[PDB]
């Protein structure tokens, strides 16, 4: 049995390295290529699958040479792929990005096959959705695919854990009543309530206007600063810092972040939320100080027994 | 292009030769005064040139004479010199170096400028470190510098072969896991790990220590037993002989491993470690064989063909 059932995204991540970024009109020659595993559902149940959990991911991906290699990606990683679905109709989804030798980049994503996951599919998979303990969802996929997730977890008492990402200015009202956790960043958060969150002060401003919205718990990821909390029990906000840390890669910081929570509420329920987002934060830190994205998400072996 | 870049230290040894060491307040008359060129990075870079490699020697020397004869140095050993900076906050490094009849001595090392070899020189770097095939550094400059380095290399899918020498106890832990190739000599490997290290089986038990620190592989250089090497797929030590010779001087002998090293990582990726590292012994192994450290470096031509 699945415990974390995570219902969301996988696309190949197209890189190319440059000394610069090319603009308008102009053909540049970069110096390296290569092809990554990401996607934010993806990255969230790899997490997830690595720190022990037993994972089953519902997506779709493209009847492709990437989505047989995707496919192949989440086996490799443990993750039940009885529900990864492949489609004629679309190629797998796809973030092509350049980057040049500052670390700054310009990424074009093509949802395809991401987009193609519909209620049907969801309906399919309804047996493993209801024997999970975590549910987890994000908006790379259609938000009426989210959201019926949402609501076959939320029917059969199933832990919901959200993340609006990429967030989505006008987002349906029924995502925050369907939330027990919504868990977002600075950015995400500014889009979604139209606040400047530049401090963990202004964190816990947009985090009482999202709790306000419906949300059980919500968190908010500050980087660097940790994340700030607040829950309807204890709708005060609270500062979590995180370890002080020389950062090699940033990329889907946040994704191993809402995939290690996904663990410690299926795995450690009777733990409090403030340790299971120390332990968040501390697996998220860990992972920041790797490069390669999923090739940065640690194992349960490489971390301290002090975690589990 | 190069394909081999030393981000590392440059030092200029000043040596007198007399009839005994002085003693503290003695002003004592020596017989002769001569320089020799030196530091862990140029030594490396050298013989990696020699056997062929196109090399580039990213590093931080004085604005003054020292620093203008380095230069003329690495040029006539085909090193390129595009990123060898000049500094007028401080002399080139320095070794001085006093030795007596007997062949004792006493050498005062200054770091000097290659401690101000700084981020934004590694930035200037950038396009020569990530389109190398592997970067090499030691620990002679600032280990920030080499750290900050190594994660360039590391982002930008480069080889990284790290020689924390001189040793330091607490080396910090990123520079493991940001290490594909980690090699160290015996006492190097007794100050990280505070094991003893005196035979192959010491080696062993060591190198196990630092492969489960993060890195990819370890190797121990052990003098005249040659070498010890383990791997994340291989986690078995293994032992690679080297040549029974008369050695002359062994100074500077790790360099030639590491140079050499360098040279097979970067120009035959596809042998085997063990083939590499044969090789690599048989290289140092004909260093020891004459005195002058970098005078000791042999060329392609003066070695035997299948080597290549
Ligand atoms: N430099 C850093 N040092 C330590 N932890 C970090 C660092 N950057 C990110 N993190 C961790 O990763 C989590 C998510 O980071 P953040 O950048 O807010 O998410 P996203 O990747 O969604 O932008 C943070 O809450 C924190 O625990
Ligand atoms: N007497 C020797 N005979 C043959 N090879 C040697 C001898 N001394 C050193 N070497 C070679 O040089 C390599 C590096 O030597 P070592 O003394 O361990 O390094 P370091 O210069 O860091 O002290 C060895 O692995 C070996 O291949
Ligand atoms: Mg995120
Ligand atoms: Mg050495
Ligand atoms: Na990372
Ligand atoms: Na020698």
């Amino acid at each position: 049995v699945a415990a974390v059932v995570v219902v969301g995204s996988c696309m190949t991540d197209l890189v190319s390295l440059t000394s610069r970024l090319p603009k308008t009109g102009e053909t540049i020659h970069g110096h390296k290529f290569f092809i990554g595993f990401g996607g934010k559902g993806a990255n969230q149940c790899v997490q997830a699958a690595r720190l022990g959990a037993m994972t089953s991911m519902v997506c779709k991906v493209g009847k492709d040479s990437f989505g047989n290699d995707y496919i192949e990606n989440l086996k490799q990683n443990d993750i039940s792929t009885e529900f990864t679905y492949q489609t004629k109709d679309a190629a797998t989804g796809t973030a092509s990005i350049i980057v040049n030798n500052e670390g700054q980049n310009i990424i074009v994503i093509v949802a395809g096959a991401n987009l193609l996951l519909n209620t049907e599919d969801l309906r399919a998979a309804a047996n493993v959705i209801s024997r999970a303990k975590v549910m987890v969802c994000q908006l790379e996929i259609t938000p009426a695919t989210s959201l019926e997730a949402l609501t076959m977890a939320r029917r059969s008492g199933v832990k919901t854990l959200f993340n609006p990402a990429p967030a989505i200015a006008d987002l349906d009202p029924q995502f925050y009543t369907l939330s027990d956790v919504f868990c977002c960043n600075e950015s995400e958060a500014e889009i979604l309530t139209g606040l400047t969150v530049g401090s963990a002060a202004d964190a816990g401003e947009a985090a009482l206007v999202l709790l306000k919205r419906g949300c059980q718990v919500v968190i908010i990821t500050l980087g660097a600063e940790g994340c700030v909390v607040l829950s309807q029990t204890e709708p005060e906000p609270k500062h979590i810092p995180t370890e002080k840390v020389k950062a090699v890669d940033t990329t889907g910081a946040g994704d191993s972040f809402v995939g290690a929570l996904a663990f410690y509420l299926a795995y450690y329920p009777n733990l409090s939320l403030e340790d299971m987002l120390n332990r968040s934060n501390f697996i998220a830190a860990v992972s920041v100080q790797a490069a390669g994205t999923q090739s940065s998400y640690p194992y349960k072996k490489d971390l301290p027994l002090t975690l589990f």
